[PDB]
């Protein structure tokens, strides 16, 4: 509905603030499921 | 001590904000943690 709305390879604002949570979580499950 | 207060669950969006990737995980863990 809004005019002038722009586009790029814009990441969601949701993930970069919570990178230290979800990225560490995914890395921990990947390390646990690797062997 | 507050007067005129009614009973209902609290309402302002922080729970779906940071737990966007976790509320679905909470629903999945409802069959794991609770029983
Ligand atoms: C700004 O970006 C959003 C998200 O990338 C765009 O939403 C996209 O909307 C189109 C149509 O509603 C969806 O299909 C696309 O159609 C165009 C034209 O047929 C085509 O060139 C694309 O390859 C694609 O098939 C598209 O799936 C949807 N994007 C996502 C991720 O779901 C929005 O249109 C963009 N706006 C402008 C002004 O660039
Ligand atoms: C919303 O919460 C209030 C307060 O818990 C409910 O009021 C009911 O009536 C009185 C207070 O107005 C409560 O009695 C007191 O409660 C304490 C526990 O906090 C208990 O140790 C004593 O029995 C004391 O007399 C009463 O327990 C409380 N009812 C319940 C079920 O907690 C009100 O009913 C609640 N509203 C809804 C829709 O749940
Ligand atoms: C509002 O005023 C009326 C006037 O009698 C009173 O009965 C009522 O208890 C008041 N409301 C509250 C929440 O105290």
């Amino acid at each position: 509905v809004v005019i002038g709305i722009v586009n790029n390879t814009v990441y969601d604002p949701l993930q970069p603030e919570l990178d230290s949570f979800k990225e560490e979580l995914d890395k921990y499950f990947k390390n646990h499921t690797s062997p």
